[PDB]
C-alpha cells in the first residue's frame, strides 16, 4: 500500500480525457482513492493543466470526429510538459476506425501504459496474455497491463500475473475505464512508472471490487458500484496485504 | 419471460446514439439484463459494428447541430445492414428544432419501434394513449410504443395496455430513456418485432420497478436506482408472470 | 422550507447547460426536490424553452470551443427572455482560457447567481481573503448574487451577507456535488431575475441538511453509498428537519 497512502496526502491531478459512458464514474473512483481528478478536453488549456498534473488518461470509449485532433495535439501537449500517459484503446479490435486511429496515436506520441483487453492489445500489434503483453511491449517500449480473468503487467524487465476481483465488475459499465483512471492515479509524473505503482494500481481496484462483491448490502450490479467507491474509499493496509495475489513474476 | 432468458444467454450487442444525460445509466441498464451495450456515435465505424449488432437505438434528448446529419448517416447506415432502430423522440413538444427533426429523420429512414410519452407521439402526429397510438401506427406503419400511467403497445393489427411499474421511475432520470435502449435489447435483429418482444420488454422494466420499489432498503428515488439495475439483474419467471399485469384492448 | 414546497408542487422547469461530469447527478439531485431538469444544449431552441423555464444553469465545468459561441449565444437568449442565469466559472483560475471565456460571459450576459468556491470567485475578480470579503468584492463588481461554498458557504445578495454552517465532508468525495449545488439554486429561482436571499439561502441548506442527514444514515458507508441517500434525503426532507438543522448567522 505504499503508493495508495501517498495518492490519499499529495491528492494528484489527474487529467482525463475519457469517454461519455464513464466518465462520472471514474471521476468518482478517483475521489475515492484521494485523486483530484480533472476532465479537461480542451487543447486551449493543457498546456497550464499539465504542468501541474501528475498523469493523463486518454480513453477512445467513444472516439468521434470531433475528438480525433483534439486528441491528437493534448498528448503532444503531454509528451512536451513530461506527463505520463495511461492509453485505453477501447474496442480497437472492433473497427478499422479505431484502429488505424491508435495507431496514428501511439506513432504521434510516447505513452507511459497501454491498458486493454486482450483482444484489444492482439488487435495493436496486428495466444496467451503474457505472451500478446510482451510482444506489445517489444513494439511500443511501453509499459503494457492486459486485464481478463488474470491480469497481467509487463514492465521493463518483469512480468507478472495477478488474481484478484469480482465477477461483478464486468456487469457495471466503464469498470475498466475506470481501471485506466486509477493506474494514470498512481503515476505521480513518472513517464517510465515502476512496475510496484502499476501492480499496485491493478491489485487495490481488484481488491476492492472483491471486498465489495462480498459485502452483505451486495444485491447485485446496481448496489455493486456505489460498494465499490465505499471500498475503494476505505481500503486498507491489512486487507490489501491478506488479500492480494500475485501468481507468478518473469525477470528477463 | 422467453425473450430475456435469451437476452441473458446471447448478449446481444446494443449500439445506443443517446444522449448525455443517460448514457451511464443506459449502459448499466442493458448490461443488468445480460446485453452488451456500445454506445458508438461515430458515422465512420457505423458499417462495422450494425453488421454485428442486434438493435440500434436513437434517442435526442440533447439533440445538437453536431448531432443532426450525423443521426441521419447512421440510420441510414441502420437502414442498409437491415439493423433495427428504436427511436425515441424526446421532448418533440417542446421545440419546432425537435420537431423538424424528427420529422425529417422519420422521411429520411425506417425505424423499428418509436417509443415515447403520449405528448411525443401526439406532437410527431400533429386525446386516448391508445388512440395516439393507433394513429402513430397508421402514419408510420412501424410498432409504437407509448409509456404513460398505462402503457400502450401497437404493433401490427393488435394494440395492448400494460399497468406496471412505480412512480419513482419518473424520479430517476432517463428511466425512460434506459426503456428505449431495454427495447433495442429485445430486438434480435428483427425489424418488424413481435408484439411479445416489446411486451416483454416494458414489463420486464417495470417489474423490475416495481419489486425494486418494495425492498426495504429503498428509501427513495437515490437508493431506487441501484436497487432497479440488480432487480433487473435477478428478474426470474416467477416474478415476472405473478406480477405482469397486461389488457389487449 | 417555504421555496422547497413550491418547488415539490410546481415541479419548475430549469434548464442546465452543465458539464460532462454531472449531467445525470444534476439532473437527479433537481428531479429528488421536485423541479424539472432539462439538459438544453441548442440554441436553436432555446428561445422556446426559455420562455416556459423557470432558470437556467450555466457550468462551465468542461469547456471546449464546441461550446463557447453557443453558450454567450444562449446566455443572450436567456436575458432577452428574461430568464435567471445561474453561472458557475468552474475551475476557472485553472487556466487563461477558462478566465478569458468568463470575462467575456460576464461582459455578454447579466446573470442572476455566480456562484463557486472562493478560489474560482477571487480569480474572476483577480482577473477583472476571507470569503465573505471576496463575495462582497464580487458583488460590488457584478451587482449580481453571490454564493461562495465552502467549509462555511457565504451568500452575498444586495446588502445583505449571511454565513451558512451545514453539511457533511463526503460532499467533497462526490463528483459535482457543489455542480448540483448550482442546479438546485436554478431550480429555487422561479424566473426571478433578482433572487430574494431567502431562496438563495434555502437552496444551499435544503442541500446540505439533507447531506448532513444522509452522512449519519445508518446505511451511509462512504462516498458510494452517500450519494444515493443524498437523493432519498432531499426528497424526503421536511421543515421539521430543516428548522432543526439549519445553521446561519448573518455576518
Ligand atoms: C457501454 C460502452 N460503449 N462504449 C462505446 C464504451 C466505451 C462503453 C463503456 C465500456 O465499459
Ligand atoms: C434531464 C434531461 N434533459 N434532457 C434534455 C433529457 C433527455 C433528460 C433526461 C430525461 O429523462
Ligand atoms: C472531476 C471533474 N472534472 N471537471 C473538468 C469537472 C467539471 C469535474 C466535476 C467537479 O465536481
Ligand atoms: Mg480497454
Ligand atoms: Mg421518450
Ligand atoms: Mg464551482
Amino acid at each position: 500500500m505504499n503508493y495508495l497512502n501517498n495518492i490519499r496526502i499529495e491528492n494528484p491531478l489527474t487529467i482525463c480525457y475519457t469517454n461519455d459512458v464513464v466518465k462520472n464514474f471514474t471521476a468518482n473512483g478517483l475521489l475515492s482513492i484521494g485523486a483530484s481528478p480533472a476532465m479537461s478536453e480542451a487543447p486551449e488549456e493543457a498546456e497550464e493543466f499539465y504542468k501541474v498534473a501528475q498523469a493523463l488518461l486518454i480513453n477512445i470509449g467513444t472516439l468521434t470526429a470531433q475528438n480525433e485532433q483534439d486528441i491528437i495535439a493534448i498528448a503532444q501537449t503531454a509528451n512536451e510538459a513530461g506527463l505520463p500517459i495511461v492509453f485505453d484503446p477501447v474496442a480497437v479490435g472492433a473497427s478499422t476506425y479505431r484502429k488505424q486511429f491508435c495507431k496514428l496515436l501511439l506513432k504521434s506520441a510516447k505513452v507511459s501504459v497501454i491498458k486493454g483487453n486482450a483482444s484489444e492489445i492482439l488487435a495493436l500489434i496486428d495466444l496467451d496474455a503474457v505472451t500478446i503483453a510482451k510482444k506489445a511491449y517489444a513494439i511500443y517500449k511501453t509499459a503494457i497491463v492486459i486485464t481478463g480473468k488474470e491480469d497481467v503487467i509487463v514492465q521493463g524487465d518483469k512480468a507478472i500475473v495477478l488474481a484478484n476481483g469480482s465477477p461483478l465488475l464486468a456487469r457495471v459499465t466503464g469498470a475498466g475505464c475506470l481501471l485506466g483512471g486509477i493506474i494514470a492515479g498512481f503515476l505521480f509524473r513518472e513517464t517510465e512508472p515502476d512496475i510496484e505503482a502499476l501492480i499496485e494500481a491493478v491489485s487495490v481496484f481488484n481488491i476492492a471490487a472483491e471486498v465489495a462483491a462480498e459485502n452483505e448490502n451486495c444485491g447485485g450490479p446496481g448496489t455493486f458500484s456505489p460498494l465499490l467507491l465505499d471500498t475503494l474509499y476505505h481500503l486498507n493496509e491489512t486487507t490489501y496485504q491478506q488479500r492480494i495475489r500475485i501468481q507468478e513474476v518473469e525477470e528477463n
